[PDB]
């Protein structure tokens, strides 16, 4: 837990209003579950440790970090009000990967595979009830 990594994104805050929606339940039970178990999930399952990876410029470049471990905790802790907040977290995670890394890098190929699955799952996001 190096001082050279930033504090991870918030996953708990009693002041933030929270809700469970059928769409959020789908995001946890279907979307996150699908991506979390994938062969290529591991680079995305926790915040980037820039010290362990020797990437001193990572948090110079990436000012909006997000990862699936944070998303998992947000969903498990019912942090969100709506599905769009969670979808935006997934989109931020993918975009950070694409911004920092070169096209065709292994991590990008991995992100692209997960993003394809994500798109399919979000196209099937249920009507809010
Ligand atoms: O599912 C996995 C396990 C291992 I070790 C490496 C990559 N994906």
């Amino acid at each position: 837990g190096s001082h050279m990594n930033p504090p991870p994104p918030e996953t708990s805050n009693p002041n933030k209003p929270k809700r469970q929606t059928n769409q959020l339940q789908y995001l946890l039970r279907v979307v996150l579950k699908t991506l979390w178990k994938h062969q290529f999930a591991w680079p995305f399952q926790q915040p980037v440790d820039a010290v362990k990876l020797n990437l001193p410029d990572y948090y110079k470049i990436i000012k909006t970090p997000m990862d699936m471990g944070t998303i998992k905790k947000r969903l498990e802790n019912n942090y969100y009000w709506n599905a769009q907040e969670c979808i935006q977290d997934f989109n931020t995670m993918f975009t950070n990967c694409y911004i920092y890394n070169k096209p065709g890098d292994d991590i990008v190929l991995m992100a692209e595979a997960l993003e394809k699955l994500f798109l399919q799952k979000i196209n099937e996001l249920p009507t809010e009830e």
